[PDB]
């Protein structure tokens, strides 16, 4: 079991960190018993939270909330879709789909129990 309240970077890591490609079924599993529903679509991106982090240093962009705290990846990166074909929660399925992508996230200062880097990725802004 998750604990109860993950920081955001936490979430970001569970939620989009997996190096080598899984079961998009498996995978998804636990982040559905957190939220306690199918979510319906969910990018996993496969590089190490270190390498994702990284990314964090890079020259600051708009995020798609207009905001400026989001940073691309300087390379594109290995990543699955899974999309939601069939069941209902608990019971839910999924198809993969391999990308080789840019990424986009949103990067905030660490909170007291994040890693202590400068910054600390937290959302999935887009894939391009």
């Amino acid at each position: 079991m998750w604990p109860k309240r993950l920081t955001k970077a936490h979430w970001f890591e569970i939620q989009h960190i997996q190096p080598s490609p899984l079961q998009c079924n498996r995978a998804m599993s636990g982040i559905n018993n957190y939220t306690q529903h199918c979510k319906h679509q969910n990018t996993f991106l496969h590089d190490s939270f270190q390498n994702v982090a990284a990314v964090c240093d890079l020259l600051s962009i708009v995020c798609k909330n207009r905001r400026h705290n989001c940073h691309q990846s300087s390379k594109p990166v290995n990543m699955t879709d899974c999309r939601l074909t069939s069941g209902k929660y608990p019971q839910c399925r999924y198809s993969a789909a391999a990308q080789y992508k840019f990424f986009i996230v949103a990067c905030d200062p660490p909170q007291k129990s994040d890693p202590p880097y400068k910054l600390v990725p937290v959302h999935l802004d887009s894939i391009l």
